[PDB]
């Protein structure tokens, strides 16, 4: 309904700049009437989810590529996507004016927007804040008559997410992950650094720990806050490293197969938070089937799993057959889930390219490979940062979606918020991954997913230079005749009934 204010910042493409009295908007989605076919469009050259009709012809003919929608074959259903209300997203954008704070909200979680219905919200301090605590700081209060919650929750993080709840029309999925314990309950006693909790499994430590858990989820529940998930630690390998820099806790699989057994599970089980789900290893692809393998092989500790939660970060090493695909085989029954996703962490990233169409297609390529290889849904990082991809504890600097530029009241939606919003505006929770396959070899990226009421919804990401004319065929109801052109993400919407 309002385009793209394009700025350049020397980098392949244009951010949209927004402000207090103005930010580009979508119309809510909908479906074309049938025999029609919808088109979103971004580029490169600045196309920002632009939308355009087509019609379903009877017939095609001729030697281009072929898509072939195979809409019997189905896959995973689709949990959902969003991103992280960390301290510093939180920071940022309290930071903006409030009418400008509101469109960076409805940016994210309003219909005019990109219809995120994920929030991963960190247990206390991470990387992503700029003072180190926990919530039950008090020395050896085993009992937990110290936990609170600090104004990082109950002034900046609860009252975001009660307003973005208010925007999203959407039923809104809450995900906390804890980085570190209490100091007091590791073999470290320190935040950061190599150490894991004292003793082990099934003790007084461990009990604790869990009970930290529920805690945490009681004092949410006062503020009206409910839960759809928590995950067991966040990176648990991390804290497996000598002089990590950062928050952490270390969990070997084994580790964490008999805490969830022993303590985790059990305590949950027996809470009034019985119902949240669990999601294990919360780590990169790269660990994978070895995790699953450890963890879910024991039925003491599998009773308790709802899903696997993956990272990014070492997905190029770490190829998706070998890792989601071997996994989904051995464990069909446990979802797959991205629950962590950023760019400008790795030693040959900057931390922060305005504008990069590179970092757009990194998620794009990302979300479709990961739809490809069973994964149920897909979450970003910091929903917003500042231009030096901060605030940051450590200074582990890292890009975003938005970019807030407090100086000009202003934020900047990148290439990658739009890659995003091509898959969380057009695939609502419930969709299901059905087959599509190609008539040739080809350069592109491409999913198809069957959406709850039965229609058609195909992203194509086209990530070479060169312009590719292809047909997407339906066999209930005809042929698209499209081009995906280069660096581009089209988004395909139709009704097949
Ligand atoms: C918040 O962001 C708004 C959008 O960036 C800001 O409004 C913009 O302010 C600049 C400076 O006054 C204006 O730029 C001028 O534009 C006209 C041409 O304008 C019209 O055509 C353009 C086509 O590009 C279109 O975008 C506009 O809607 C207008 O119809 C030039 O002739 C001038 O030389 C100068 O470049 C923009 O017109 C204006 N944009 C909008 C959408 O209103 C606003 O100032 C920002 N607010 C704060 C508080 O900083
Ligand atoms: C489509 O194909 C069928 C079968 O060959 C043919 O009868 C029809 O005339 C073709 N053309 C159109 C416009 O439907
Ligand atoms: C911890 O809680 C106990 C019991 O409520 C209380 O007596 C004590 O003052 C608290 N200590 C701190 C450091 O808050
Ligand atoms: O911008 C174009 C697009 O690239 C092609 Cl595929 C079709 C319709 C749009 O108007
Ligand atoms: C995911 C990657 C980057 C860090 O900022 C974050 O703490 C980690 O869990
Ligand atoms: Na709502
Ligand atoms: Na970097």
């Amino acid at each position: 309904a309002r385009p793209c204010i394009p700025k350049s910042f020397g980098y392949s493409s244009v951010v949209c700049v927004c402000n207090a009295t103005y930010c580009d908007s979508f119309d809510p989605p909908t479906f074309p009437a049938l025999g029609t076919f919808s088109r979103y469009e971004s580029t490169r050259s600045g196309r920002r989810m632009e939308l355009s009709m087509g019609p379903i012809q009877a017939n095609h003919t001729g030697t281009g590529l072929l898509l072939t929608l195979q809409p019997e074959q189905k896959f995973q259903k689709v949990k959902g996507f969003g991103g992280a209300m960390t301290d510093a997203a939180a920071l940022n954008i309290l930071a903006l004016s409030p009418p400008a704070q509101n469109l960076l909200l409805k940016s994210y979680f309003s219909e005019e927007g990109i219809g995120y219905n994920i929030i991963r919200v960190p247990m206390a301090s991470c990387d992503f804040s700029i003072r180190t605590y926990t919530y039950a700081d008090t020395p050896d209060d085993f009992q937990l008559h110290n936990f609170s919650l600090p104004e990082e929750d109950t002034k900046l993080k609860i009252p975001l997410i009660h307003r973005a709840l208010q925007l999203a029309q959407r039923p809104v999925s809450l995900l906390a992950s804890p980085w570190t314990s209490p100091t007091w309950l590791k073999t470290n006693g320190a935040v950061n650094g190599k150490g894991s909790l004292k003793g082990q499994p099934g003790d007084i430590y461990h009990q604790t720990w869990a009970r930290y858990f529920v805690k945490f989820l009681d004092a949410y529940a006062e503020h009206k806050l409910q839960f759809w998930a928590v995950t067991a630690e966040n990176e648990p390998s991390a804290g497996l490293l000598s002089g990590y820099p950062f928050q952490c806790l270390g969990f070997t699989p084994e580790h964490q197969r008999d805490f969830i057994a022993r303590d985790l599970g059990p305590t949950l089980a027996n809470s009034t938070h019985h119902n949240v789900r669990l999601l294990m290893l919360d780590d990169q692809r790269l660990l994978l089937p070895h995790w699953a393998k450890v963890v879910l092989t024991d039925p003491e500790a599998a009773k308790y799993v709802h899903g696997i939660a993956v990272h990014w970060y070492l997905d190029f090493l770490a190829p998706a057959k070998a890792t989601l695909g071997e996994t989904h085989r051995l464990f069909p029954n446990t979802m797959l889930f991205a629950s962590e996703a950023c760019v400008g962490s790795k030693f040959w990233e900057q931390s922060v390219r305005l504008g990069s169409w590179d970092r757009g297609m990194q998620y794009s390529h990302s979300i479709i490979t990961n739809l490809l290889y069973h994964v149920v849904g897909w979450t970003d990082w910091n929903l917003a940062l500042n231009p030096e991809g901060g605030p940051n504890w450590v200074r582990n600097f890292v890009d975003s979606p938005i970019i807030v530029d407090i100086t000009k009241d202003t934020f900047y939606k990148q290439p990658m918020f739009y890659h995003l919003g091509h898959f969380s505006k057009f695939i609502p929770e419930g969709s299901q991954r059905v087959g599509l396959v190609a008539s040739q070899k080809n350069d592109l990226d491409a999913v198809a997913l069957m959406h709850p009421d039965g229609s058609a919804v195909v992203v194509v990401l086209n990530r070479s230079s060169k312009d590719v004319p292809l047909t997407i065929k339906d066999p209930a109801v005809g042929f698209l005749e499209t081009i995906s052109p280069g660096y581009s993400i089209h988004t395909y919407l139709w009704r097949r009934q």
